[PDB]
């Protein structure tokens, strides 16, 4: 059973990429056609002639002549019988305690098809994007693998829907945050239901904005809608009964992009006081903590919750400060944990796109990331560990590889390449870390591959040191257990005595410095050379510019020497 499967996807988003990994790593073939026009979707089915069509992420209705000719399965982010385009938004706005995902056949009426598989799960009070990236994606993977088994046996009959309900597209009026009428929990619900799209509309300091990435505040209080403090470019705003932090906003203009709240609001904030909290401080009330540092059992853990996994120049320097602090503590190991949803995705393209000179900000950002990487590498007397709870890509993958040990949760998706951002050369000392892990030949193959790999595949090829745990929490618990065991063994003290010798030698230090210099000269060419392929790719990505065809690297049915 080696099937030829066609994905229909609005964008090749995280769910599409997770399912791509699960299917191709089982030796099925997956071709992708992006959702551009029904005529293109029809042409792609006729060109590729799939065994099976899966639609992980649909915008347009599938043309009748496709799904009447090829078995076509649709992913719906709600339990059986739920119908409509904003299933998750409604489930969060309504406060459902149980939700689910359904794999169902295409049909004439919207979301009416017979059910092939479904999974249910308890709801978290959390951002829509986090539900989609964790509970929904894990459930969808189980549905799809189950349906491939059913499909190959050949006598499967799906289950028609009995009871069902329809929720229309959710309107902004329902999402809009009113600082006077809404208590903190209501603000949270509205932002969570709208994050990472379309955002919850609001007014702040006179500006019509969309709100993203909210956190409750318990100490600071004031008048509803008053800005009470600034902290790492997040703003804290009074609610009816309290206060809420908003880390990111987007103005409601055509050209505008999602940015840290301080950069959107700008001069309007003049006079607000920064309310700093160091990551290593203990607080016993709820508040916004971008970076958290905690010690347990001789291990120092650094959580860094950078929105979208994107690390701006300033977030890099804040992370560096915390690594430096940790390296002065009496810990045996330092563990970089990122956030539950992302380890890191590299440079912050939005803050780069927003800068007066994108090229100068790119140069600032890559040097900031490399300063973090350098500090990690030059840690002679402690174990360094990257714990990837969530996806990673571009410079974020190579940040992890500077750690002595790299572990990832099961189901993490990796993009260890730059082919989506204008073929950047990359830095982060990859010319040192990558061949030490896979060899030069395979390392070059890894960075030429534009398609994603799973953390299981990354472990099998030697790119990372282990993969375990189904959820972020389970992964953190097994990670701590495994590190705790190592640092309490004789093997750890032998290892540190060797590392102390290697990482203080002049030879090793000149080696890593030469790798940084050579990488940065290439990135300098990328950022400033006459070829501006990097800037062009960044513009299309940050601005979400639409596609007018499916590139051949996605569409196998549209490659030059394609036949049969």
């Amino acid at each position: 059973s080696h099937m030829r499967i066609l994905f229909l996807s609005y964008r090749f988003n995280s769910l599409s990429a997770r399912l791509y990994c699960e299917l191709t790593e089982r030796e099925h073939e997956v071709s992708v056609e992006l959702d551009v026009h029904p005529d293109l979707t029809v042409e792609a089915a006729e060109l590729y002639k799939p065994d099976l069509i899966i639609a992980p992420f649909l915008k347009r209705k599938i043309p009748q002549e496709v799904w009447k000719k090829y078995k076509t399965l649709i992913i719906h982010p709600g339990p059986p019988g739920d119908r409509g385009p904003n299933a998750l938004d409604w489930a969060i706005m309504k406060g459902e305690r149980i939700w689910g995902v359904t794999l169902l056949e295409a049909s004439e009426e919207y979301d009416a098809g017979d059910v092939w598989a479904y999974r249910t799960f308890p709801m978290r009070f959390a951002r829509k994007a986090s539900i989609y990236a964790n509970e929904v994606t894990e459930g969808v993977v189980e549905c799809v693998l189950e349906a491939l088994e059913n499909f190959e046996r050949g006598d499967f009959k799906p289950t028609p829907q009995k009871e069902h309900w329809w929720n229309p597209k959710m309107e902004q009026e329902l999402r809009r945050v009113d600082w006077e009428q809404d208590d903190t929990k209501t603000v949270l619900r509205k932002v969570y239901a709208s994050d990472a799209a379309p955002g919850a509309s609001s007014k702040v300091l006179g500006k019509e904005v969309l709100l993203f990435n909210a956190y409750p505040e318990e100490e600071l209080k004031g008048k509803p809608g008053e800005v009470l403090a600034l902290r790492d470019e997040a703003v804290c705003i009074g609610t009816r009964d309290g206060a809420v932090w908003i880390t990111h906003m987007r103005e409601r203009k055509k050209e505008s992009i999602k940015l840290p709240s301080a950069r959107v609001l700008g001069e309007f904030l003049k006079g607000v006081k920064e309310d700093p909290i160091k990551p290593w401080e203990k607080v016993d009330f709820k508040t916004y903590r971008e970076i958290l540092y905690e010690e347990e059992d001789g291990i120092g853990f650094i959580h860094f919750n950078f929105y979208a996994g994107a690390m701006s120049t300033e977030q890099c320097y804040r992370l560096l400060e915390t690594i430096k602090y940790a390296k002065k503590r009496p810990v045996k190991a330092i563990v970089l944990l990122g956030s539950e949803d992302f380890f890191s995705n590299g440079m912050n393209l939005n803050t780069i796109e927003n800068a007066e000179s994108p090229a100068d900000e790119s140069w600032r950002n890559i040097n900031a990331i490399d300063d973090v990487c350098e500090e990690i590498l030059k840690t002679p007397d402690k174990l360094t560990v990257a714990g990837m709870q969530g996806n990673a890509g571009a410079g974020g993958v190579f940040l992890a590889l500077t750690c002595d040990l790299v572990f990832a949760r099961e189901g993490v998706v990796l993009n260890p390449h730059y082919k989506n951002i204008g073929n950047l050369y990359g830095s982060e000392f990859w010319t040192y870390t990558l061949p030490k892990r896979v060899g030069w030949e395979k390392g070059k193959e890894v960075m030429e591959n534009r398609m994603p790999i799973s953390s299981k595949k990354a472990f099998e090829i030697g790119l990372i040191d282990g993969v375990f745990g189904k959820t972020p929490k389970e992964f953190r618990q097994r990670l701590k257990e495994r590190i705790k065991n190592f640092i309490n063994s004789k093997d750890f003290y032998e290892f540190i005595e060797k590392k102390k010798k290697e990482r203080t030698s002049g030879e090793w230090l000149e080696e890593i410095q030469k790798c940084r210099e050579h990488e940065l000269e290439k990135m300098k060419l990328n950022f400033y050379g006459f070829d501006t392929s990097y800037h062009i790719a960044r513009y299309y990505f940050v601005r979400a510019k639409p596609h007018f065809r499916t590139p051949p690297y996605l569409a196998i049915h549209r490659r030059l020497k394609f036949s049969l």
